[PDB]
């Protein structure tokens, strides 16, 4: 039986710039670093950066919708997003679904998101306004 | 400040086979499905499948090391991995780091992992034998 996400590993092209992004701009806790990677945490999330020569800096129009969303409070959301924009962090999508979201890119083009709201909130909102063809399971 | 992972979203090329993979082979809870996606949960993890025409079925030698690992108990690991093998789910590497891991591919080539062990456990093991050039904070 699976009990949750154990860790998220991101391939990065340059270790020090990527560590600075996740530690300083996103406020994650840096636990350890070595010449091929780094270990960070964000609440319960175990984040791994892996230095990978196969990684290319990918513009958002050349990658699919796969993306990673981090939780933030309603009160912190707007100034956090504004600080990222002032830091030159690129936006890859305008928010369109329920709950505050800021869609931004990491230094290698990994697609990230800040989101306010849980799965329960999304399901309740979708029951009120169902997506095309949407069905629910008890 | 950020408080954790809110959700993981995977682009998929065929919605029904991917739902069957995550719901039936991995045992995740299917909450909702629509013409272009699905919502599942795995413990506290909110997983979204997004039907994407752009999604390529990507061989593991043409993608980088980005991958997603799910937690499983030590008692459950061996038989869960064996069921994936019997279902023909591909393995993309052998375990070379501390703590039981099974490295497998989803139908579109997303790199997945079953793993027993926490961050605290990995940090404990690294303090006994650090990786190359390792610095501790
Ligand atoms: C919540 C799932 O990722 C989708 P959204 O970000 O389009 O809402
Ligand atoms: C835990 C970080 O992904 C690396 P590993 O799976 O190679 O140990
Ligand atoms: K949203
Ligand atoms: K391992
Ligand atoms: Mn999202
Ligand atoms: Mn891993």
């Amino acid at each position: 039986m699976l009990s949750g996400l154990n860790h998220l590993t991101l391939a990065v092209s340059q270790l020090a710039p990527s560590v600075a992004f996740y530690q300083q701009l996103l406020g994650m806790t840096l636990h350890a670093r070595w010449d091929s990677g780094a270990y960070l945490s964000c609440g319960d999330l175990w984040l791994c950066l892996s230095l990978d020569p196969q990684r290319r800096v990918t513009p958002p129009e050349e990658s699919d919708y796969t993306h990673y969303a981090f939780s933030i409070s309603e009160a912190d959301f707007a100034s956090f997003a504004a600080r990222l924009e002032a830091a030159g962090v690129a936006v890859w999508k305008l928010n369109r679904s329920e709950g505050a979201s800021h869609y931004f890119l990491d230094p290698d083009g990994h697609k990230l998101e800040l989101h306010v709201g849980s799965l329960a909130q999304r399901l309740a909102a979708c029951r009120e306004q169902p997506y095309k063809g949407m069905v629910f399971f008890e």
